DNA sequence: TTTTTTTTTTTTTTTTTTTTT
DNA sequence: AAAAAAAAAAAAAAAAAAAAA
């Protein structure tokens, strides 16, 4: 069915190439190559935690030789109230070692061995308010101990949590400021939206004033919202048979929020 | 006897299809197709949980083959102050799953396996507000991870506890409300009320002005009160020797209130 | 006297034919032809080991010749706290050779020659869990060398015992899960159950509702529980010089439980 | 009968070619000159002992002199909690030779000897984990006091146990690591092993992107899934008549895992 | 400025058995 | 007939990061 093909692409996911994208990928390229701590921090739904997926693909890990693959960038996203076995656990499945019983101890120095070996220039550990302050300890060895730079992203809130500690504060100053989108930058990103992300048989014209005004107050510039009101907005359209999206599914969705 | 027949029937509840109960069912229909989430929000007594559980059966588990049964939707209410344990033992009985001792970190795990392979294509949780904060971390991870919706519901102190969380709040934006009934509805529902939900050997026309400006005062638009009020009066009425509710019990009962 | 011989039999078991069964009969078919080693896992009281039995008896011991007997499936069930010497006993015993005094190292060679000659091509260990965990390095042995495929029944709590070793959860991955009875196939296995298990002079009717809603709150589906309150009540009844079973024995037998 | 013979093949195992077993041939050749001994680790299920078989087979016993056949190679997997006595039986009978009855201060000297005037260049020790650690004695003193290199294949768990002891961990040291398939290698796996594996009479077009993110899903890059993945779904179809695996099949086949 | 509420994270110990020699 | 080793678990508080009037 036509029909049922088309929503079960729309109700996906994908990647869209953006300004602001670029800006942290070169960013954090030099805080690479100059082995340097540093933070990402902007509000929720800007796109944060995509741009760092879309880095991690973007130098993919290199195994030419018989030798464990050399994996130079490590992304992870730590549970609640994560503790200190539970940091070292996710970074070393990450690398595709099995973790065998025993304690903190026990492993933290197989967690030091799998670091070497692979090149582990870089470790991004999103969603870093979402943890014990314990185990920052854990993290300033790892990144003084070995030549490694330690991202950290996160909210607005995680500076509320790093301020808590002398020491922690003082090793991530440097910063780079997510932000929204507003003006032209969002308009382009709307003509973008629909040749890119949709595949409608009919154009739905969306860089128009008429309806742009309704995506801008729907959207409030947040790339989050722009996704939702338009991927619903597709479903919801095709659903009764039309080859685009009505100003009138527009104003429907928007009302919802 | 017949009129403890009558009593033991009375005492019991039922569903009454209601323009508000279809009206839910066809919105989180949407939201299911397109992996939407978003919150339920209304007054007391309103009949919010009655509606979801209605939805529950409109689409029940398919059994067909062999193997684990696809459950396409998951309700679940917690208990007072619910810890992260306890949210992830309750999904996991309701897919008659049985849990073996461990930590959190333990059937966190084995939650998401028995979320894989069950359909799960939405997850209700009534009584929101009745989550320990930290375990907000756990449902957004659900959300994420997987292409699962999440309702939410709520009461309206339940925006007062969502507002808390910058990350929460943007997730859950989109909303649906409940309302209360008022005008011609109201005197549709008491005449639906006496057909479906009063089976009374004579009829009691409730319909009537000179009793509906009563029930109109004594329910003032809560369908939770128009069933206590009406339902009580039946079962006072039978035990007099009536075969009808008269005016004399509807003013005596709702002198109670 | 009549009332001691239906006495005699009630308090006796038999195999009643359900859809579950077949399910299960005609899966481990499947495995059996592909020699592949997989788990099966259901609650308790839903009739598991009972299957196993009756797949046993489908496939019964074929001798066409002066030599040994053509073994085509061996069921065995070990005790509490199984080592290695007790799971080759018990094997070796099953085919009916005598075990001589030695050591383990002398009658696992023994086990392989009897395992060899007879075709035993399925080996059924039920309760799984209920073994040392160094055993399970003699059950993989016997797998990889030799072209039999092992089932591995038994309840939730085995997966937590698998899960602890990466060879065996690995090697044992395909599974069948084993449930409960509910809705439309319940009534009719009552239906099923008062037609052949019971025999009583007079006619019961116990798929009417009256006492269906009484067998299914006693029973929550449980093959196990509706096989306990229906055969005591039926001996219970007898005792009392009844033809069939009264609503009043299923009250008085429920209430137990 | 064709099925039937097809059923009889398809059942069996066979050795595909692939660029992690050449590449651990090639290295172990060089350990082999320079009589190094080192280590093999990698994940269950990645095809580790299949390759150390075919290396046996590669470099086969020549017996062209009066001497006694002279094996370069020697490969033993040893049982569960194996003891010194254990090891060397199994040596001297890989190289045919009866064991009498003594003690292990008896034929620890027969196995030097029939160790020696055979080259028995290098000893392959699979599942080394489970071993007494007693035994490492035996095996550090032929790698010593022989030209002998000593292998040590295992998983993991094997590396918790090396670390136990420091005059083994140091001995030891060097190591290869296995890997899982990913990427391209994965799909030129699944082009290979139709044509090379399978022999149905009509192509199932597995490179197919349709079939291959299921094949992917269902196998996770284990050399070992994919085998029993396409292997029971090439006898599930040709029992039901097919010429080809259906994607239904490999759909059915992979909700088992 | 107060008063719980709980959580994991910890080892120390004490016995019991199943074979080798 | 006298020894060595491998389990295989129930204890008994306890210092403390975080939280609610
Ligand atoms: N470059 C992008 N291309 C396509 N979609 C995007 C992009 N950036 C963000 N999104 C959308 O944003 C939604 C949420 O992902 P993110 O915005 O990356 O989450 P976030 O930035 O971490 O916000 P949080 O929840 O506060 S941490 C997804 O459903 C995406 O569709
Ligand atoms: N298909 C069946 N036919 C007849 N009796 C059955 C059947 N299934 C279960 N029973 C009854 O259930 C008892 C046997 O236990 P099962 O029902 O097999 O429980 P189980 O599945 O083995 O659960 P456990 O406790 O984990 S072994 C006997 O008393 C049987 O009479
Ligand atoms: N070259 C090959 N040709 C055909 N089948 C193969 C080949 N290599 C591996 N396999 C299959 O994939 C599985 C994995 O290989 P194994 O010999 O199990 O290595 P392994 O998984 O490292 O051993 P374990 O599980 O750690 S004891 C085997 O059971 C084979 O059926
Ligand atoms: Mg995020
Ligand atoms: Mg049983
Ligand atoms: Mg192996």
């Amino acid at each position: 069915e036509w029909l049922q093909a088309e929503i079960a692409r729309l109700k996906g996911k994908s990647i869209v190439p953006l300004q602001q994208v670029k800006t942290l990928h070169d960013w954090l390229d030099g805080k690479r190559k100059a082995r340097k701590s540093c933070r990402v921090v902007g509000e929720s739904r800007t796109g944060k935690t995509v741009a760092c997926d879309a880095y991690r693909y973007r130098h993919k890990p290199q195994q030419e030789a018989g030798r464990p693959p050399t994996v130079p960038v490590v992304y992870i996203r730590p549970h609640q109230k994560c503790g200190p076995k539970d940091l070292f656990k996710k970074i070393t499945e990450y690398l595709k070692y099995r973790v065998t019983k025993g304690t903190v101890s026990d492993f933290r120095d197989r967690t030091i061995e799998v670091l070497k070996g692979c090149g582990v220039e870089m470790l991004i550990i999103d969603e870093a308010d979402r943890l014990k302050p314990e185990t920052f300890a854990d993290v300033r060895d790892i990144a003084e101990d070995l030549g490694i730079a330690v991202v950290l992203v996160g909210t607005d809130r995680l500076d509320a949590v790093i301020k808590r500690d002398e020491q922690v504060l003082e090793r991530f100053r440097a910063h780079l400021r997510f932000g929204k989108l507003s003006g032209e930058d969002f308009k382009n990103t709307v003509e973008m939206w629909e040749q890119m992300v949709l595949k409608l048989p009919v154009s739905s014209n969306l860089k128009s004033k008429e309806m742009l005004r309704i995506l801008t107050s729907a959207t409030e510039g947040y790339i989050g919202r722009l996704d939702e009101i338009l991927r619903e907005a597709a479903i919801r359209s095709l659903s009764r048979g039309l080859k685009k999206i009505d100003k009138a599914v527009l104003q429907e969705v928007a009302k919802e929020y």
